[PDB]
């Protein structure tokens, strides 16, 4: 997987300039880090290459989605950089932009030993290729400015370092765009990609796959590949109402709802059917007047409909039921996306009744693996990081892999 790829472990990085993509895509709550998880993941990579006599490390990474445009105010990494002083035991050197000759400056000659963060680099539309204006209208990025912007980030480093597995299924530019000689995956990526090859190539059986969470016009598009792998799928939180409005003709209120996806929903229930594939849908829900902690909430079900004006925020009770009987009969299970807006307490329970089956599922020996920046902090908060076979990092991208495919940040790396 990386058999075949340059690795940080034979990277010499004695007086070179390191500049490293990481996943610190860390969930935010309150305008505070919720979980650490993905900063720590990466610091044996940047230790690594500090301990080795790397003149610099240059982190780069997104956080969250703001489409191109500039939101410090909201979607800004200095509060990571403040985190990862107190992991790392070392300073971190916080820049507001990512490219442009400033950047290039901070980072051209650096005093030996120096980490050096980067502002958000989805600030600009050339990192996703794609985003929005200020205004909101889709905007596509120039060829000749993509270009630019990778050649500016690839002038922060001698040596490339991808350490970013969260990231690993974006093919953008940071990721599969940055032209130094040696591209190198980092020590996470290793980890998480063994660890996803051992447990993919013959996976206990039934294995089961649970699908949830809010990024549903991304993750509809991977269960038909999916459903080769899998024996069963729990299609749950807001994933589940493109299914149920199609499949149910159920109201579904203002809830989460992907019009592309709901055009392929009765084709991937064929699959399913065809395949041998058991979906587990929910039946019933905790709803939920404005998309607020503090909502005003009601309950309902797949027959009665959710209100106009209303949106479904989590499960309820009789839909816990069926998620734990797919889980009792699962010996593998992969899942990416809670099941309800589980940082909020009246919509949390739902997820923490499957945490609970999944916890027990492992303890009579089943493979449960937790993926995703959100689906992760579900483990840290019930204090279960122990009490699962393995919590990724990978999310979205630990899904691509269950597909198949060969993780676009990996492919990009320099071939042994
Ligand atoms: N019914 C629902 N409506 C709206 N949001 C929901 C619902 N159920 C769960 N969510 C939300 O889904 C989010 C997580 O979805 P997401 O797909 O981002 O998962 P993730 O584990 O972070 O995956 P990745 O690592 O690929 O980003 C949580 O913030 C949670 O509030
Ligand atoms: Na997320």
């Amino acid at each position: 997987s990386l058999s075949n790829k340059l690795t940080l472990d034979k990277l010499d990085v004695k007086g070179k300039r390191v500049v490293m993509r990481v996943d610190f895509n860390v969930p935010m709550k309150n305008n505070q880090i919720t979980n650490n998880q993905r900063i720590k993941a990466a610091v044996p990579s940047i230790k690594f290459c500090l301990d080795n006599g790397a003149k610099s490390v240059v982190l780069m990474s997104h956080l969250g989605r703001p489409d191109g445009v500039p939101m410090p105010d909201k979607y800004s990494l200095e509060p990571v950089a403040v985190e990862l002083k107190s992991l790392l035991g070392k300073d971190v050197l916080f820049l507001k932009d990512c490219v442009g000759p400033e950047v290039e400056k901070a980072c051209a000659n650096p005093a030996a030993g120096s980490v050096i963060l980067l502002e958000n680099l989805r600030f600009h539309v050339e990192e996703e290729g794609k985003g929005k204006d200020a205004s909101g209208n889709k905007v596509k990025a120039e060829p000749a400015k993509i270009e630019a912007f990778r050649a500016s980030l690839s002038k922060l480093g001698d040596v490339y370092v991808n350490d970013a597995f969260g990231t690993a299924h974006r093919a953008h530019s940071s990721m599969v765009g940055v032209n130094l000689p040696q591209k190198a995956g980092g020590f996470l990526m290793k980890k998480e990609l063994n660890y996803f090859a051992k447990a993919l190539e013959s996976p206990e059986r039934p294995f089961l796959a649970i699908l949830g969470g809010a990024k549903v016009a991304d993750k509809i598009q991977l269960i038909n590949n999916m459903l080769d792998k899998v024996n069963e799928m729990i299609i749950g939180g807001g994933m589940a109402f493109t299914f149920l409005k199609v499949l149910n003709n159920m109201e579904i209120g203002t809830s989460l709802f992907d019009e592309e996806g709901a055009k392929i929903v009765k084709d991937l229930m064929s699959k399913a059917e065809k395949n041998g594939v058991k979906i587990t849908l929910p039946v019933d829900f905790v709803t939920a007047d404005k998309f607020d902690e503090n909502a005003k909430t009601g309950q309902a079900t797949v027959a009665s409909g959710i209100p106009a004006g209303w949106m479904g925020l989590d499960c309820g009770p009789e839909s816990s039921k069926k998620y734990a009987e797919a889980v009792t009969r699962a010996k593998q299970i992969v899942w990416n996306g809670p099941v309800g807006v589980f940082e909020w307490e009246a919509f949390a329970r739902g997820t923490k009744a499957l945490m609970d089956e999944v916890v027990k599922a492992t303890s009579r020996g089943c493979i449960t693996i937790i993926g995703g920046g959100d689906t992760a902090t579900c483990c840290a908060k019930w204090n279960t990081e122990d009490k699962v076979s393995h919590v990724s990092t990978g999310g979205g991208a630990s899904l691509e892999l269950l597909e198949g495919k060969v993780l676009p940040g990996v492919d990009a790396l320099s071939n042994i």
